[PDB]
C-alpha cells in the first residue's frame, strides 16, 4: 500500500510504501518512515495520534474496526461518525491494510 | 506522477500512473485510462470536466496557471479562489506534472 502522510507540522508530505500483512499501524509506519509525531502513548487513550484518513484506491476492509475505548476517544474529540467518505481514527490503532490513503494528522496534542 | 481519479460516477476510484512532459491533461489521462466522463467540450468553456484537486507529493508548479477563461468558468461555478490547500480547476485545462494527486470529478454536466 501507498501511505501518503501529510500535518500541519510537516514542511512536505511524505509518500511511503508499506508492506500489508505485518501488522503494521499507520503511527508505526510514519515513525518508521522518519514522520514522528511529537506526543504518543502506549495505551491508544492520549488521542494525540488522531489522523483524517481519505481513500485513494484498493479494497476497504469491511469488518468493525473500533474498540469501545477508540469510540470512546473519538467522541471525546467530536470527531465520532461502496462508497467510503473521510473518516477519523487514531493512527497507533489503525492497522495497515492493502489500500492507498492520504493521512492527516490534526496536530494538536 | 501518479493520480487518483474519483467521481459520483465511478464505483471505484481509478490508480492511474501518468508520464509527466508529454503534454498531458487530467482529462486526457482520464479518458486515456477509461475514465470518460460523460460530457465534455473542445473549447474549454463547459465546464463539466470541473474537478477538486488534492495534492498528495511532490513539487507543486508556483505559477500563473489559469487563464482568463478558465477563472470565469470557475467563478460561474461558485469555484474561484508552501502549504497546498484543495483546489479546483478544469480538469481539460490541468496539465499533468510529476505531483501525486487525488482529483474528484464533481460529475454535473
Ligand atoms: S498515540 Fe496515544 S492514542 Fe494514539
Ligand atoms: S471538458 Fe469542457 S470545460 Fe473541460
Ligand atoms: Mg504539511
Ligand atoms: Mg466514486
Amino acid at each position: 500500500a501507498t501511505i501518503y502522510f501529510s500535518s500541519p507540522l510537516m514542511p512536505h508530505n511524505k509518500k511511503v510504501q508499506a508492506v500489508a500483512g505485518k501488522r503494521s499501524t499507520l503511527l508505526g509506519v510514519a515513525q518508521e518512515n522518519g514522520v514522528k509525531i511529537p506526543f504518543e502513548c502506549q495505551d491508544g487513550n492520549c488521542g494525540s495520534c488522531l489522523v483524517k484518513i481519505t481513500h485513494l484506491d484498493g479494497e476497504r476492509i469491511k469488518g468493525m474496526l473500533l474498540t469501545d475505548k477508540e469510540r470512546n476517544v473519538l467522541k471525546s474529540v467530536g470527531k465520532l461518525p461502496r462508497d467510503l467518505p473521510p473518516t477519523y481514527r487514531l493512527a497507533c490503532q489503525t492497522i495497515v491494510t492493502d489500500e492507498d490513503l492520504l493521512v492527516e494528522f490534526t496536530g494538536e496534542p
